[PDB]
C-alpha cells in the first residue's frame, strides 16, 4: 500500500487526501527529533529514537509554544497566521505530501515558515502543500522548529542553552529528508529549501552555515534574508536578553546553570507572557529571541562571510513584495489603524523616522527625512503614510535582501530576482497596507486554484505561473522551461541586475530594484553614522 | 529743445535715435564721477566736477578695462558680451533713453550689467534701452562700474584700496539719478534697479547696504543674488589675493602703501594678464576680485543681515533660467566643448563633482553623487552631463537665490518669483547648454521686436509680456495690471511659495522651485560638513 512507508526510524501510515478533483498521499506529523521537553528545553535537538509499530501520520501535529496575536480577535487576516492546533513543547514534526501514484524519484521542496522567530506553524491553511505537490509533481515537506525563547535563548558558552537551537531544529529536519525522503519517492539529491520572511532569513542562514550546506541542493528566499536587522543578535545582546528574561521571572542570576534551571522550571506561557520585556528601548521593529552570531553555527560575522564567499555556491531564487513595512507600522507605530486610511501628519512622519533609526544622530535623521519626503508638499497625509511605509520596508527587508542578492551573485551559480506587486482581490486587510508582506504565500501554494476561495481567474493564472516557476527552479535550477515560448525570466547579473514583476499583467523585465534607496541604506547612511 | 538738459553738473546734448518706426531721445556717456585714473586707481569714486559748455552726449562711452574672452574668436555667442568700445580706466559714465516727447514724471529703471565682477559693459547691443523706454514709457538708465582689480582690489584697513569701490561706483550713479533724473522727465521717487547675474548680486547688495537703500524704490534680480558663492570674499581672502597680485608683478610687499604704489605704476593690461593667477586651488567657478564683506558697505555677514531683517524692505521681482551652470562647465570643466554634445563618462562625472565642491570630505562627495546620479543607469552620457549641469547651476545660482528669496520674503513688502525656461530659437550656442544663463536679457530689452533679429512671433509676444511685467512692477510694485484679464502672476509667500514659468506657452503657476535640491544645498550639505 502506498500509504505505508518504512523509514530509518519506523513505519509510518499516512492518509489519502483529496485535491482539485483528484487525490494524493499525505504524511502528517512525522517526528524528526526527541520532544525537546523537561531538561531538554533550550538544548540542541536529539534525533527521534526509533519506534516499533506504525506511526499514525494521518493528522496534523501540535504547533510549538508561541505568542498568539489577539490584536483583532475573530479577524481572519490576523488569525489565519495563529496556531490552528494545540500548542506544546512537543512540536518537532514534519509533514509530507506525495503525488499519487508514489513517484520513484522526484524533486523535493522543504517549506520553512516565517513569523519573526517568535511564532509560526507548519499546519496553517496557506501552507497546505497538497496543491503544489499535485499540480507540479513534487514531494512537499514542511518542517517545524522551536520559536521564541524555546528555540533562541542564547547564553553563549553554556551547553544547556547555547542559542540557535531552533535553527538546529531545521537542520535536523533537513538531515531527516536527506536520509529518508527516498522511501517516499523523493530525490534527496534535488532538495530545494524555501521559506518566507523569518523562514527566508533561515534559508539564507543555512546557505551560510557550513554544517547545513550539504543538506540541500538549492534555495528560495521570500521577503527575508539572513542579514536583516531583525534576524540576528550578537552574543552579548543575546546573553543580555536571556538575563533580562530571568529578571522578569524572579530567577537566581548568579550562574548560567541557575538562570537556566529557573527558566526550565517555568510553565511555557510564563516565558511567553514576559518575552517582549527583554527588548531594548528601540523595540518596535525587533523580536526578542532570534539567531545569534555565535562563532559556531556562523563561523564569523555575516557580512565577512558574504564578502569572502564563505557560503554554499548554488542557484538561488528570491524576491520581495511591494509593501514590506505595513505590518510593522500597523502593529507598532502610533497613528496607524486597521480601519482608518492611516493618514500621517508631518509631525507623525518625523516620529516614524525617529523610530525607524533610533540610534541615528540628528544628521542621520535629517538624511532619512530628506531622502523620503515629498518636498513639493510636506503635509499630504497619504504621501507621509506611503513614505514611512517605504522607509520601514526598505530598511528592514528590501535593502537587506538586495545587499544579500548582490554579494551572493558574485560567487553563486545563478540568481533569479522577483518583485511581487499584485494585491489579492480578496484581501481583508485595509487598502493602505498595499501588497502586503506574506500575501504572496497563498499564490505560491496554489490557493487561488480553489474556487471557494474567491480569487479571480487571472489570480488562478498567476498562481499557476508562480508554482511552475518555483517548482521548475527546484527541479533544474532555472525557473524557465527548456525552449518554451512564454516570456523568459532573465538571470540576475552583477552588471545588468535584471528582475521581473510578478502580477496579473504580462511579465515585463526591469533593472536595479530600488537601487537609489538601497544605495542610501546600504552604502550612504552607514558611512554617515560611522563619521559623526 | 528736448535734446538739451541742464543738470546739477552741466548742460548735456543728447541725440535723437530711431526705434521701431518711431523715435526717442538718448543721452549716451554722461559722466557721473571723476575719471578714476592715476593715483585714483583703486580709490572710492569722487563725483564729477561740474563742467561749462554743453556735454556731447550723442555717442556711447568707453568700456572699463577688463578681461576679453577670446575662447571662440569671431563667434557671435561669445563676442556679443565683449567690450564693443575702446577700453579705458576713464569709464564711469551712464546712458539714458527718454521717451518722446519728454515725459513730465515717469518710472525710471537703472540697469546694472553682469559679468562676474571681472567684465561687463553698458554699451552692449543686448543692453540697448531704446526698445524698453519706447514700448513701456519708462526712462531707461544703464550705469557702469569698475570691474576686476580696478573696482574690487580689497586691502582692508587701507584707504587707498579699501575694496568694494566698484559697488561705490554703482551707488554714485544711483545718487546721480536721484539728483538729476527729474530734468530728463524721470520720477526719482520711483526708481527700479535691475541687473543680471553679477548685476543681480549687485542689486541685492544695494538692498542690504545701509548706505545704498535710500537711493532706489524697488529692485529686480536676474540669475544672481548677493549670497552667491562667487559674489563675495572675506576681508582676509581679499587681502591674500591682493598680495598675490603684487607677487605676480614684482611689487614690494612690505606695506600696503608700497604694494599699492607698485600696482598703480602698472599698465592696465598688466593687471588683467595675471589676474586669474591669484585664485585659490579651486578656481574654476570663482572670480578674482569681487565684493568684500568689509564691515562698512556690509555691516555684518550677509547671512546674519538676512536673518535679522537688516535690509531695505520693499517689493522685489527675481528669478533664474533653467540651465545656470552651462557656461561654467563649457569654459572650465574638461570634457565639455562648444561643438560636441559633451557626453560625460561616469569617471568625468565624479571629477565634476569633486570640482564642484572641492572642500567636501569623502562623505560630502558621496552625498552630492547620491543626490544627482541616475542610479537606473550610471553610464548614460547625456544624464551624466545634465546632472553635472544641474549641480553647478543649483549650487552657484539657483539655490543661493532661493535662499535669498526665502529670507527676504519674511520681512519684505512683496516677492515675485519667475522660472525662465524658453530657449531662444536663434541661439548660436550648442543645444546641450539649454536655456542658458544670460539669454533672457534679450527678451527683457525687447530685441525680439526687431524683425531682422530672426526671432519667432511667439518670441515677440513673450518679450512683450516680460517687458510689461518688468515695467509694470517698476511703476507699481506688482507685475500684474489692475484688474486686467490675463493670467495673474501670484505673490510668492512663505507658506505657498508660488512662482511662474516664463516661456512661449501659456503661463502656468508652480510651487517650491527646486525645493528638494535647494534643501540639499542650503540645509543638508552644510550640516554634514560642519559635523565631519
Ligand atoms: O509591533 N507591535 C508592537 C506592540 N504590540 C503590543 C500589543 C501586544 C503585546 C506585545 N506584543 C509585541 C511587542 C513588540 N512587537 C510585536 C510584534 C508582533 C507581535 C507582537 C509584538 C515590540 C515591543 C514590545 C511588544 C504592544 C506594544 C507594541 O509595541
Ligand atoms: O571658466 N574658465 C576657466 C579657464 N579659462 C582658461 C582660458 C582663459 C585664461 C584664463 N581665464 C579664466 C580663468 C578662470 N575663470 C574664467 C572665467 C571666465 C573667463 C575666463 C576665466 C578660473 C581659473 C583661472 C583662469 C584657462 C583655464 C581655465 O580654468
Ligand atoms: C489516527 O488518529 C486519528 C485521530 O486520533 C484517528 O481518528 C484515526 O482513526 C487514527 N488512525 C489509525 C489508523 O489509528
Ligand atoms: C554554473 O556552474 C557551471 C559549472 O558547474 C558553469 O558552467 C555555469 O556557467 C555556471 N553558471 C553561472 C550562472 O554561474
Ligand atoms: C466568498 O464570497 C462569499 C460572498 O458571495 C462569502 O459569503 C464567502 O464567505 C467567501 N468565502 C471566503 C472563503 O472568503
Ligand atoms: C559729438 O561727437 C561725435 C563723434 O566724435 C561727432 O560726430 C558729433 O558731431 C559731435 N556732436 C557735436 C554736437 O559736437
Ligand atoms: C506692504 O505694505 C503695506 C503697508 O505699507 C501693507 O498694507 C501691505 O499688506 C504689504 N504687503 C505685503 C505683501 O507685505
Ligand atoms: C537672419 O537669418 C538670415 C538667413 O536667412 C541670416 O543670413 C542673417 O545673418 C540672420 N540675422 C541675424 C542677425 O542673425
Ligand atoms: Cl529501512
Ligand atoms: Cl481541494
Ligand atoms: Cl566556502
Ligand atoms: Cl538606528
Ligand atoms: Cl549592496
Ligand atoms: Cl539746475
Ligand atoms: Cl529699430
Ligand atoms: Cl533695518
Ligand atoms: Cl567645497
Ligand atoms: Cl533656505
Amino acid at each position: 500500500s502506498e500509504l505505508l512507508v518504512n523509514t530509518k526510524s519506523g513505519k509510518v501510515m499516512g492518509t489519502r487526501v483529496p485535491v482539485l478533483s483528484s487525490h494524493i498521499s499525505a504524511f502528517l506529523g512525522i517526528p524528526f527529533a526527541e520532544p525537546p521537553v523537561g531538561n531538554m528545553r533550550f538544548r540542541r535537538p536529539e534525533p527521534k529514537k526509533p519506534w516499533s509499530g506504525v506511526w499514525n501520520a494521518s493528522t496534523y501535529p501540535n504547533n510549538c509554544q508561541q505568542y498568539v496575536d489577539e490584536q483583532f480577535p475573530g479577524f481572519s487576516g490576523s488569525e489565519m497566521w495563529n496556531p490552528n492546533r494545540e500548542m506544546s513543547e512537543d512540536c518537532l514534526y514534519l509533514n509530507i505530501w506525495v503525488p499519487s501514484p508514489r513517484p520513484k524519484s522526484t524533486t523535493v521542496m522543504v517549506w520553512i515558515y516565517g513569523g519573526g522567530f517568535y511564532s509560526g506553524s507548519s499546519t496553517l491553511d496557506v501552507y497546505n502543500g497538497k496543491y503544489l505537490a499535485y499540480t507540479e509533481e513534487v514531494v512537499l515537506v514542511s518542517l517545524s522548529y522551536r520559536v521564541g525563547a524555546f528555540g533562541f535563548l542564547a547564553l553563549h558558552g553554556s551547553q544547556e542553552a547555547p542559542g540557535n537551537v531552533g535553527l538546529l531544529d531545521q537542520r535536523m529536519a533537513l538531515q531527516w529528508v536527506h536520509d529518508n525522503i527516498q522511501f517516499f519517492g523523493g530525490d534527496p539529491k534535488t532538495v530545494t529549501i524555501f521559506g518566507e520572511s523569518a523562514g527566508g532569513a533561515s534559508v539564507g542562514m543555512h546557505i551560510l552555515s557550513p554544517g547545513s550546506r550539504d543538506l540541500f541542493r538549492r534555495a528560495i528566499l521570500q521577503s527575508g534574508s539572513p542579514n536583516c536587522p531583525w534576524a540576528s543578535v550578537s552574543v552579548a545582546e543575546g546573553r543580555r536578553r536571556a538575563v533580562e528574561l530571568g529578571r522578569n521571572l524572579n530567577c537566581n542570576l548568579n550562574s548560567d546553570e541557575e538562570l537556566i534551571h529557573c527558566l526550565r522550571e517555568k510553565k511555557p506561557q510564563e516565558l511567553i507572557d514576559v518575552e517582549w520585556n527583554v527588548l531594548p528601548f528601540d523595540s518596535i521593529f525587533r523580536f526578542s529571541f532570534v539567531p545569534v552570531i555565535d562563532g559556531e553555527f556562523f563561523p564569523t560575522s555575516l557580512e565577512s562571510m558574504l564578502n569572502s564567499g564563505n557560503f554554499k555556491k548554488t542557484q538561488i531564487l528570491l524576491g520581495v513584495n511591494k509593501d514590506e513595512g505595513s505590518f510593522f507600522l500597523l502593529y507598532g507605530a502610533p497613528g496607524f489603524s486597521k480601519d482608518s486610511e492611516s493618514k500621517i501628519s508631518r509631525e507623525d512622519f518625523m516620529s516614524g523616522v525617529k523610530l525607524s533609526v533610533p540610534h541615528a544622530n540628528d544628521l542621520g535623521l535629517d538624511a532619512v527625512t530628506l531622502q523620503y519626503t515629498d518636498w513639493m508638499d510636506d503635509n499630504n497625509g497619504i504621501k507621509n503614510r506611503d513614505g514611512l511605509d517605504d522607509i520601514v520596508g526598505d530598511h528592514n527587508v528590501i535593502c537587506p535582501l538586495m545587499h544579500f542578492v548582490n554579494k551572493y551573485t558574485k560567487f553563486g551559480n545563478g540568481t533569479y530576482l522577483y518583485f511581487f506587486n499584485h494585491r489579492a482581490s480578496n484581501l481583508v486587510w485595509p487598502e493602505w497596507m498595499g501588497v502586503i508582506h506574506g500575501y504572496e504565500i497563498e499564490f505560491v501554494f496554489g490557493l487561488p486554484l480553489v474556487k471557494e476561495l474567491n480569487y479571480t481567474a487571472e489570480e488562478e493564472a498567476l498562481s499557476r505561473r508562480i508554482m511552475h516557476y518555483w517548482a521548475t527552479f527546484a527541479k533544474t535550477g532555472n525557473p524557465n522551461e527548456p525552449h518554451s515560448q512564454e516570456s523568459k525570466w532573465p538571470l540576475f547579473t552583477t552588471k545588468e541586475q535584471k528582475f521581473i514583476d510578478l502580477n496579473t499583467e504580462p511579465m515585463k523585465v526591469h533593472q536595479r530594484l530600488r537601487v537609489q534607496m538601497c544605495v542610501f541604506w546600504n552604502q550612504f547612511l552607514p558611512k554617515l553614522l560611522n563619521a559623526t
